[PDB]
Parts: structure tokens; sequence; C-alpha cells
């Protein structure tokens, strides 16, 4: 699994690829089994395929950013915890959504779970 | 349940009663059959009396202090997670560690669940 400190650069290397929208780039990161729950409370989305749909439609429109808010919080099981800012332009409306990260990676280095806490509270104009 | 809205109090006061050290009052927000993993990676502790003697153990002489480094994220099925900073002494200096904490409140507004997400990569001098 990855260590600690490997945790903590493929998190920001996550939150990079999201910011400037690779959507192609982001997937990748992703093993061929992950389970996303974004946000955590709605059904999950499995695997390559269904995880691209969720950053084309979240990034491939107007214009989103996300940059880390706080420090990348790394386990030794090849687990860790991130805090990041959203921004976004909702029906004319400059948005910023507050959320967390948490993601356990494989053996292989690739994302196998992903669990997104955040909702309509962490929205702010 | 709580709702999203009041998931972010809760887990606000929890980081007001660390500060303070109130290891009483933080032990009566947790189910009676509460699991922590602290830090996650690491077995659950379960029930109240391992989780008092847990943060009697971490709180019990002062001069811990905690404070929320970001907003607290929530779920609307009575999860949350938020980034903090603890200050305490590390080899007789003061130290600062950066926690993530994830909270499932039951459908009393008791923790269930706490992992604390969090290794020696956080932690600075
Ligand atoms: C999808 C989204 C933009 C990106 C995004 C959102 C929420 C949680 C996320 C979590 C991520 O790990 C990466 C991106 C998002 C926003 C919710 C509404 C919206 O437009
Ligand atoms: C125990 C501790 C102070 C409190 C604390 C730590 C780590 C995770 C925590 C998680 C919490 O939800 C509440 C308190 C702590 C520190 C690890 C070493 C130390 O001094």
């Amino acid at each position: 699994l990855p260590t600690a400190q490997e945790v903590q650069g493929l998190m920001a290397r996550y939150i990079e690829l999201v910011d400037v929208g690779d959507i192609e780039a982001i997937v990748q990161m992703y093993a061929d089994d992950a389970t996303v729950e974004n946000p955590f409370g709605q059904p999950p989305i499995h695997g390559r395929e269904q995880i691209a749909a969720f950053y084309r439609q979240g990034l491939g429109g107007g214009k989103v950013r996300a940059c880390l808010t706080g420090p990348v919080r790394a386990s030794h099981n090849g687990c860790g915890a991130m805090p990041f800012r959203v921004e976004m332009v909702w029906n004319g409306q400059p948005c910023a959504l507050d959320v967390i990260d948490v993601m356990r990676f494989d053996e292989h280095g690739r994302i196998q779970t992903m669990q997104a806490y955040w909702s309509e509270v962490n929205l702010s104009v």
C-alpha cells in the first residue's frame, strides 16, 4: 500500500487534477473496482466509466477550481483524508463548496474507495 | 438522527469540550457502545469506559488545546467530518497535530463511531 507520505502526495495530485479539470487523468487515479460515495449518504458509483461520468458532469461545463484548505491527513494503512474548497458558478451565483474526501488506496497505488463529505450547508455564495 | 446542521453543531461542541478538557462531557457525547479508531488504522476501542480511559490519558493533565481549522462537513445521514488542530507537548516542546475526525451519530444524537485520521506526517514542532 502507499505509505503515509505517498498518500499525502497522491491526494494532493488528485486535487491538482480536479483543479485543472483533467477528467481523463482523474479517472486513471482510480482502480477498476473503485467505489465512490459523493456525497456520502448517496448510492455509490462503481468503476472507472461511472466515475468518469461524475467528473465530466461536474467539471466539464463551467469553470471549476479546487484547492486544499489544510494538509492531507494520512494513515499507515493506505488511507487519508483532506479538506478542500471547490469553487463554481451555480446558475449565475459564484459559489464555494467545502468538502472533505476520505480515500483508501490499493496495493497498486490506485484509489479503491472514496467518500466525499459535504451537503448544502457547506455551500456558500 | 441529527440533520446536517445538527451534525455541524454537535461536532463543534465536541471540539469545545476537548479544548477545555471536559472528559465527562466528551464521554457523554458517545453512545454507550460506541467505537473509536484513533488513529484510523489501529484496532477500534469499544464502549464508554475504554473511550473515557482514552480521553483521560490523552487530555488528563492539560495543557491540550483544540480548535477547528475549517467548517464541519455534514451529510444527510447523520455523519460528518471536520478538520482541526490539537496543540500539546512532544519531546518537551510545544507541538501541533492536524487531524480529521469522521463521526456517525445515532438516532439519539450520540456518536456511534469516530475515526481520527492523522499520523506522524501531521505532527509539527
Ligand atoms: C459536482 C460539483 C463540482 C465538483 C465537486 C462537487 C462536490 C464534491 C466534489 C468532490 C470531489 O472529490 C471532486 C469534485 C467535487 C460539486 C457539487 C456540485 C458541483 O457542481
Ligand atoms: C492524544 C493527543 C492529544 C489529543 C488527540 C490526539 C490525536 C487525535 C485526537 C482526536 C480527537 O478526536 C481528540 C483528541 C486527539 C493527540 C495524539 C497525541 C496527544 O497528545
